[PDB]
């Protein structure tokens, strides 16, 4: 019936203590990572980073990023579900150090503008009933001098781990009386001036949905 | 429950009369298409795909690429409905015209001829996006996207033949061709590659019910 020998590839969801992700074996990185932030989550007893980055043995070795892929690349191991979101448990924080939760990030971005966006996201748990965060890579085309449009991204290491051109982050913010808002950001995988205000990187959710292949607003509007 | 507001992206399988496929909404193209070759329309956009992520005829028009069907129309003469389903653009990738009409057409005809010889013939076809090293020493994936909807142009295509011989023995024959004007006098056997190289590059693991493959 064509399934006799099984199908050649299906969605790879991974549920960890601190997040759920969907994994793309072609790029060797997550398609998206989903977290729920709340205030009890952000205060410690996790907050030992005595965790090291670890390859994800639940991913077939053909399609698995390793620490050796990153070494000498010039890229940081940039965690999509952030370690500091998950001080509420050591297991929760350790799970953020799986390389399936990680993408090659320009070090300036990882340390400054993206870190600021992560801190801002946590600060909103003081305001909203619930804060959900969906984070992931983008591979965005550009028009080159021949007039044609191309996607171009570096791959690093023997395992050809894809370097995203950009990153997105979608915030779902729950306030009282059933209010639901969506705020969504894109930054380039590049040094980003840390003194640029974060709301300059707001984009409409439709542009992220079109570019990423994902759908956000139908699921949320369904409640 | 983390997944309160659903999940932003799932596997997208589509069953048709003539094939099963898995659809990648980021590239706006199939990840793989699976069909059975048995001895015994115009192109339409696929309304089962969200419009944000759906290739259209306008995406191909004036692009210089042919609408290359992954499951080939000539595989599914056994039914009007089966052949019609090959003209959904979800079954289609941008193909260099010369490739579509000559060497990849010959590969498709050759695959059909194996139904003479084997008890069953299944075929898994799809795109590849293969990196290359540039003058700066670094390796890049680079591919054209065409149309308003940015339909990805594969750098290569793969075809895996799953050949069922006597005794239930399964033989795997794996081919890759560049998305380029391939010299059609080159014997098809020159495009054979080890299936592991396709699995590594594509993210796919073929025939996973075969826990221990032939030899
Ligand atoms: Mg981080
Ligand atoms: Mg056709």
């Amino acid at each position: 019936e064509l399934a006799k020998y099984g199908l050649p590839g299906v969605a790879q969801l991974r549920s960890r203590e601190s997040y759920v992700l969907s994994y793309d074996p072609r790029t060797r990185g997550a398609l998206w990572v989903l977290e729920q932030l709340r205030p009890e989550r952000l205060r410690g007893d996790g907050d030992r980073s005595a965790a090291d980055f670890r390859e994800d043995d639940s991913v077939h070795a053909y399609h698995r990023a390793t620490n050796a892929d990153y070494r000498g690349s010039g890229f940081d191991r940039g965690a999509l579900a952030a370690a500091a979101n998950h001080r509420w448990s050591q297991r929760a924080m350790d799970d953020t150090f799986y390389l399936s939760n990680v993408a090659p990030q320009v070090p300036h971005l990882n340390q400054n503008a993206w870190n600021n966006l992560e801190r801002y996201s946590r600060s909103l748990t003081r305001t909203y009933q619930n804060v959900y965060v969906c984070t992931g890579p983008l591979f965005l085309p550009r028009t080159e001098a021949d007039g044609k449009s191309y996607v171009k991204y570096q791959v690093i290491g023997k395992n050809h781990v894809a370097v995203p051109t950009h990153f997105f982050k979608v915030l779902i913010l729950e306030a009282a009386g059933g209010q639901i808002e969506l705020r969504s950001y894109v930054m380039p995988n590049a040094p980003v001036d840390e003194t640029i205000p974060l709301e300059r990187f707001l984009v409409p959710i439709e542009s992220i949905e079109r570019a990423s292949g994902l759908l956000f607003v139908p699921n949320i509007l369904a409640r």
